[PDB]
């Protein structure tokens, strides 16, 4: 059980520092660690979970996870790897966004373990009240501008005036530095984990805590999932369904990656799955497995189960499983969905769905048999809606040939 070694054998490591030093140390005895994570948005996205269970992963193995919240970062924003400056946001909107991720991390790691037991932090409590004058004596004169320029993230920024960056979005460094040394002095954190682009914020928290508290404290980068729309982690944002099919429809090139970045899928059992695909007469079921996995992680088996009986629905053309938390998956993003008011005829229906472009379209195409309501067939080009075809008094399933749906919400 040496954990670096293994978080190299499942391709977790992107860099780290000073890495025999490293090892040794957690052989020694249990770490605290940490892992920050901003307010840029109400959730977080399928990238954000490489760290968070990387966490859990060092929790696995008696490590103790501090999970910051970037409630002042949040405020001032991380220009890291990004072209273009960001807008700030609202104080008040920051602050619902904090409690929001705080909330959803939480899950993921175990608060009640004893010694070893999570604590959720917030860089807030120390930069919400810290004056300016403060913050730039004991912290800012250890930077060197010079060096702050040369930093890989920030250095395509300031050539030339392509896009700029703002002195606070500069700044924001220096405060992840910060957080890195504060943390060190409240918890004995001496870990920070990343994803790879958050190197240079890390390294300069590394160095300005040798240089504030004279302790060694190391670094270590995960590797990015670049899925940022975005597969987010909120249900509401991105349905259990959807979120179920971005899994199941990773690339081959991927999904060994992913499944060992995203689940605690065994390192044994992930080489076997993929040794058997290449041999098995390309019979690949990896996506599957992966999508099984991080779904059920992310959503539970409730929300697995739905996301596997949704998607069997739309395969199968029968109905009969979907529950009403099952058509509000599919109006959210499962599949296209129109609005309509009671008492609209099927050849209407299928205009204002743009399934078919006319009335008189419409008509020949349901008279070919290609339309099905809710899985059964129908023909009758004349055709009313009944009370029976809104399922849930709400939802209509219109189905063209064997593959275009379209979801009826009724008004
Ligand atoms: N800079 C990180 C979030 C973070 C904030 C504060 C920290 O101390 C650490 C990390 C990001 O944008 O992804």
């Amino acid at each position: 059980s040496n954990l670096i070694k293994q978080l190299q054998e499942r391709g977790l490591v992107a860099q780290v520092t000073d890495e025999e030093a490293l090892a040794e140390r957690l052989a020694q005895g249990p770490i605290a660690l940490y892992c920050g994570f901003d307010p840029t948005a109400d959730s977080l996205h399928a990238g954000h979970l490489v760290p968070l269970l990387c966490l859990k992963r060092f929790q696995q193995a008696g490590h103790k996870p501090v999970a910051l919240v970037g409630g002042a970062t949040g405020l001032i924003g991380d220009p890291s790897f990004k072209a273009a400056e960001r807008k700030l946001n609202t104080e008040e909107t920051v602050q619902e966004w904090v409690d929001k991720i705080r909330k959803q991390v939480a899950p993921f790691l175990d608060f009640d373990c004893g010694e070893n037991s999570a604590i959720a932090a917030n860089n807030y409590d120390w930069f919400g009240n810290m004056n300016v004058l403060t913050f730039l004596r004991d912290i800012g004169k250890h930077f060197s501008v010079n060096q702050m320029i040369n930093k890989e993230a920030v250095k395509q920024r300031l050539n030339r005036e392509d896009q700029g960056i703002s002195f606070t979005e500069f700044s924001y460094n220096l405060l992840q530095g910060y957080d890195f040394a504060c943390l060190n002095k409240q918890y004995g954190v001496v870990l920070q984990i990343g994803g790879s682009d958050q190197w240079g914020n890390i390294t300069s928290g590394i160095d300005l805590t040798r240089r504030l508290h004279q302790n060694q404290v190391f670094g270590l980068t995960v590797p990015l999932i670049t899925k940022a729309g975005a597969v987010w982690l909120d249900p509401k944002k991105t349905s259990p369904y959807k979120f179920y099919q971005f899994a199941i429809n990773a690339a081959d090139a991927d999904v060994y990656r992913w499944l060992k970045f995203g689940t605690f899928m065994s390192i044994e059992e992930i080489n076997a799955l993929e040794e058997e695909d290449k041999n098995s007469g390309k019979a690949p079921r990896a996506q599957y497995v992966f999508a099984e996995q991080v779904t059920r992680l992310v959503h539970g088996e409730e929300g697995l189960q739905a996301a596997k009986r949704i998607t069997e629905c739309l395969f199968s053309g029968s109905l009969s499983a979907l529950s009403e938390a099952d058509f509000e998956q599919l109006a959210q993003d499962g599949v296209p969905m129109v609005e309509m008011e009671k008492g609209a005829d099927l050849m209407q229906a299928l205009v204002d769905s743009e399934l078919q472009p006319s009335r008189g379209q419409a008509r020949k195409t349901i008279a070919s048999n290609a339309i099905t309501i809710n899985g059964e067939k129908q023909s009758d080009p004349e055709y009313f809606f009944k009370e029976e075809d809104r399922l849930f008094g709400r939802f209509t399933l219109l189905r063209r040939g064997k593959k275009n749906y379209c979801l009826i919400c009724w008004k």
